């Protein structure tokens, strides 16, 4: 029941350069200590800047390992946390990078590719604009791809008892997506690991499916991580899931035993669409 | 802030037989499809027959493979869905299979061990049985061990959002527990894999944490399943953990994209106490 693009997409570059219509597209890769992949994300889309991208940034999201210098010797331009917007102090977590990356980009478009990704697709980010410039009222698209563990036991289930309408989103946590800056820019981000979630269902509540469009990248592959980690994730997933289908969530942090005891934390505060930031 | 025994319990199988004083003891082996490692579980147990178990079953739940002969060959009494309560016609499911040992069993105590194991110690069942013996107002017994994927990205975390009180259950969905039969007919049974979850928010509810015990059992392995088949065991405790906490939940099945489609069934239906059974 939603616009969902199966197959390879058949527009070429050149027809999408030309759909821009005066309208322009920012990328952005979010980054906290990814200097084994971040170079490869680079260089899969640089070739594109100054031409169908405008704009490419690095959001550093605090690292502290060489992602900064590696991507600054790819040619993107970095910006920490605390440049995209001074005024205001950092907080933790990757939905606050998005959000940052709102004041320190300038396209129609936005595009976000993650930047642990293992050998992305050159094509990526024009699979990923080409609904939004060649569709009508589509502000949102979401990538997906052939192993999902968050999503599939989290998630896609959650989202089957609280918005069934969504069930036919397939990578609902996908980190590869963009949306118009009208859309984003009107929307709040939720915090750490929240905001894909909260993106998917405050852009759905507000504008519907036919707003919403999805398609195939193919096969992802990406950082694996521990078992503890994404516990960690699935509760500030679980967090704003719930706070968006008007339920009180205890705001509670989940606590592990390695036995050793652990406590995570969780936010229940959203920053507000970023359109209140405007002077 | 939960009873819980960290290390090997100090009580002799002998002490605890003494301190039955007069309680039966039934164990419940739930089995669907399991021919490979039934035969360990009942030889396991079947040593403690006649001594400190008075009583051991085998709830075959629908096998069609040579689940209920093997069994049959190490000695159980095997129970099918239908035996043990006739008059009501089969539901597909672990809580149902649970639910309906009930009828089949006579303890005043209830011990329930997931037939999937491998090689389970034969001192899972004097350990369970042990707070429950020995304790005062203790009516539940959850297990724990040492990777729960299912575990630690949807039940734990989401009891932190909704039941943090419950937040220090090492293994909420473990098979592996004891109660008491009065606490047991007294709840009702979710279905499904929601059972497990319901049981202990139910409890919580009625009788709070003083009720309840946990015991190490050290180490557990079991039959690892296909993420596909957790993602529908996950929508169903997601139901049922929701239900609990009188939230709404779509009734929707869990559907997801093999690219094919297919949606598993998921239950809002629980069984009742079985004490409205009782003529
Ligand atoms: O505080 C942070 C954390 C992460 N990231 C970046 O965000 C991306 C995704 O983070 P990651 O740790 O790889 O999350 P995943 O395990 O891959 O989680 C999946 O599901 C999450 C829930 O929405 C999404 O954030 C991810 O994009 C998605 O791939 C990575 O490139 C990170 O560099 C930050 O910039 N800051
Ligand atoms: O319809 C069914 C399904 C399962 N079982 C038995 O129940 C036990 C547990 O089922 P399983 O498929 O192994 O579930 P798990 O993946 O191990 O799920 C974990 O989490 C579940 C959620 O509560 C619990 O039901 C399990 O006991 C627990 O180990 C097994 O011995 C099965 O033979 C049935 O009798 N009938
Ligand atoms: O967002 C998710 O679904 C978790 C991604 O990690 P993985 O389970 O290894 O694919
Ligand atoms: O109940 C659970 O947590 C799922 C058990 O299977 P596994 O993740 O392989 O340990
Ligand atoms: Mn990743
Ligand atoms: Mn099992």
């Amino acid at each position: 029941p939603l616009d969902t693009t199966w197959h390879r997409p058949g527009w070429t570059i050149g027809e999408l350069e030309a759909a821009k219509a005066g309208r322009t597209i920012s990328v952005v890769l979010p980054a906290l200590n990814e200097e084994a992949t971040i170079e490869s994300v680079i260089d899969s889309i640089s070739p594109l800047v100054d031409g169908l991208v405008d704009e490419l940034i690095v959001l550093d999201s605090g690292s502290t390992d060489d992602t900064e210098i590696r991507a600054i010797a790819s040619g993107a331009r970095v910006v920490s946390r605390e440049q995209a917007l001074p005024e205001v102090p950092v907080r933790p977590g990757k939905g606050e990078a998005l959000w940052r990356s709102l004041a320190a980009t300038s396209g129609d478009i936005v595009v976000f590719i993650d930047s642990d990704l293992i050998n992305p697709h050159p094509l990526f980010v024009p699979w990923l604009v080409g609904p939004l410039l060649t569709g009508e009222g589509i502000q949102l698209v979401k990538s997906f791809y052939r192993g999902g563990r968050v999503t599939e036991l989290v998630a896609r289930p959650l989202l089957a008892a609280l918005r069934p309408e969504l069930g036919c989103v397939l990578q609902p946590l996908s980190g590869e997506y963009a949306a118009s800056r009208e859309l984003l820019t009107s929307l709040p981000f939720a915090p750490g690991y929240g905001v894909e979630i909260g993106l998917l269902i405050d852009t759905f509540d507000r504008l519907g499916l036919d707003a919403i469009a999805q398609v195939n990248l193919g096969v992802r592959a990406h950082r694996n991580r521990p078992l503890d980690e994404l516990g960690a994730m699935s509760r500030q997933v679980i967090a704003t899931l719930l706070s968006r289908c008007g339920i009180p969530d205890s705001g509670v942090g989940l606590t592990q035993f390695l036995y050793t005891r652990h406590t995570w934390p969780v936010s229940l505060v959203d920053r507000p669409p970023m359109k209140v930031m405007r002077p």
